[PDB]
């Protein structure tokens, strides 16, 4: 029947928590596995979607559409480094692949969302180019901090602007 708005954000928050620690747990198999000089840029890619800090601006139709747009960024690039990262990041292509599909069930979980709360269809970003290869094992490594350590805060800033958003309906 007629829906919940609380309820239908309940249930996509909590599955961007678990969306949160599965990309907690890789990007922590990946540092444990390269510690290198303890950190890189994040902005190592200038192709993945920027952190967007600023709460209380948008509401909850911006909100949504923007983390479709991210959300889809990140998994074209986690597409991409799944091909063309390298035999360094096999040893974490399942779980990869698994993060992969998790990320696909987030996107009809708010696509779905959207559709029940008859909020306007997204503008369609046009496409990007494909992704370059990198130009290294290290580059294909540094790309692959910068992607996990992106989603990680792009879903942690997600949660917590949903809770906030919440809060208020």
């Amino acid at each position: 029947g007629s829906p919940d708005p609380r309820a239908e954000l309940d249930s996509t928050v909590l599955l961007t928590r678990s969306l949160l620690a599965d990309t907690r747990q890789l990007a922590a198999q990946l540092r444990d596995k390269f510690p290198a000089d303890g950190d890189h840029n994040l902005d190592s890619l200038p192709t993945l979607p920027a952190i967007d800090y600023a709460l209380g601006a948008l509401q909850l139709p911006g909100v949504l559409t923007r983390l479709r747009a991210d959300l889809l960024s990140y998994l074209r690039h986690v597409q991409w480094l799944r091909r063309a990262g390298g035999s360094s990041l096999k040893t974490l292509e399942p779980e990869l692949g698994t993060l992969q599909a998790r990320l696909d069930r987030l996107l009809r979980r708010l696509q779905l969302l959207m559709s029940r709360l008859a909020l306007p269809q997204p503008p369609p970003d046009p496409p990007a180019p494909p992704l370059a290869p990198p130009s290294s094992a290290a580059g294909g490594i540094r790309a692959a901090h910068a992607i996990l350590g992106g989603l990680h805060l792009t879903l942690d800033w997600a949660v917590r602007g949903l809770l906030l958003l919440k809060t208020r309906l």
